[PDB]
């Protein structure tokens, strides 16, 4: 068993069936394997959840470099938001991968949040909370929309409006 | 006979005791002694159920702010709504789905008066909606990520100054919106 076949396996269940249905015994079935081979890759449901937001997060990571501070958190929310749009349930799956700790990815992009904070004027102490304000506000954005879309079956303008409330609040601390 | 100010209280045990996958109308009948049939009397589905614990939920979240500034009308409504889905196990993922539903009356309510404190602060009427919407996602992404962490951590499954964290959001939001002004 290749680890990434087991993630690009679990995301087909998730972009399928949906997030309920992705469980370690149901992975091991569509893998047909025995269901403790999985547990040599992922402890827990959990891991298994991050492994699956790190890998539909690949296309999130953004080049910032280069960038001011304002474009920096457009761009970065801007990739965010598209990749969790790009798979069933990605957003609400990428908001327990946070709240669990088991998403290196999205660690990284409230990283690179927080280098766009600091050079607005946030104290050093604020930059964390500053970086996470703005991921709540996509990730809850975001799971409200995906939850309509798939529900209900300008929105990237008002998607753009709520960031830049937040760019201009950041920008009060200059 | 069913009194529907009772099935909303007992559904909302339900939920406190054992979480919002346990809310369904089979479990909520056999809680009631009830047969099934009965509770389609009073919701037709279970996203008009999840609604009204919903509003129920957010009985205590609306205050009346007419007497403090913008600033001040964003931050006290923000809190009471943030201490409303903390009071009940899995209430923020359940206001959160209720108000993509379009079920849930109070959050509705919340966000129109948030509108008014967004045009106070000079917000455009055309974007007054999408102000008020910015801030209540912003309290539903915070406090789903909180109360996840807090209920993992609580069966030790998880491996915090929670208010002072949510004001400073809250805070750059009103900053935001002081932008327009």
């Amino acid at each position: 068993l290749h680890k990434p076949d087991v993630v690009a396996a679990a995301t087909k269940i998730l972009d399928d069936h949906g997030i309920a249905d992705l469980t370690m015994r149901r992975l091991a079935r569509e893998l047909d394997v025995t269901p403790g081979a999985l547990y040599w890759h992922f402890a827990n449901k959990q891991e298994l959840l991050g492994a699956v937001a790190d890998h539909i997060l690949r296309t999130a990571r953004t080049d910032t470099a280069d960038l001011a501070w304002r474009e920096q958190i457009h761009e970065s929310c801007r990739a965010l938001r598209d990749a969790l749009l790009s798979h069933t349930d990605g957003a609400e799956l990428v908001s327990a991968s946070f709240a669990s700790g088991q998403s290196v990815v999205i660690t990284e992009i409230v990283e690179q949040l927080g280098r766009a904070a600091r050079a607005a004027g946030v104290s050093d102490a604020d930059v964390d909370a500053a970086a996470r304000t703005v991921i709540y506000y996509v990730l809850g954005f975001t799971v409200d929309e995906q939850s309509r879309l798939q529900w209900d079956a300008d929105g990237t303008r008002q998607f753009r409006f709520g960031l830049q409330l937040l760019v201009d609040g950041l920008a009060a601390h200059g």
